[PDB]
């Protein structure tokens, strides 16, 4: 099965929101997981903002993207906007994107409660034309 990876910048929770709104939709359709350029973070707002459309974050892990491999990660999905440092066997993958898409963390629930509708959105929209 292909592999989905979510990649963002070291502060952000977006890459394992990401993987939620993927991991719960694209269940039946796709492998997943997430990272970030310096690792990443699951965040308390992004488990309770979520959890009211049924998705989990909670259990999720980070590590620094150039201790994984790229090459199990057949689909490589980033989330810094049309701009991201990265090694070339994380950009040659069958499919690509980097999406326009900022981060709740630091902002306002109502910020929450509407990227999480954006990551659904993009995280559908890339799985319905790969599966």
């Amino acid at each position: 099965m292909k592999k989905v990876m979510f990649v963002c910048k070291r502060n952000s929770c977006r890459s394992q929101m990401a993987e939620g709104f993927a991991k719960t939709l694209g269940a039946g359709k796709i492998a997943v997981t997430s990272c970030g350029l310096e690792s990443s973070r699951v965040h308390p707002t992004a488990i309770a903002m979520m959890e009211e459309v049924g998705i989990d974050i909670s259990g999720q892990t980070s590590d620094p993207i150039e201790n994984f491999n790229a090459d199990d990660y057949d689909v490589v999905i980033s989330l810094c906007g049309c701009g991201v440092n990265l090694p070339p066997e994380w950009v040659t993958q069958e499919i690509f994107e980097d999406w326009q898409l900022e981060d709740p963390d630091g902002q306002s629930l109502e910020v929450f409660r509407t990227v999480r509708g954006q990551v659904k959105e993009r995280v559908e929209n890339l799985i319905a034309k790969i599966s």
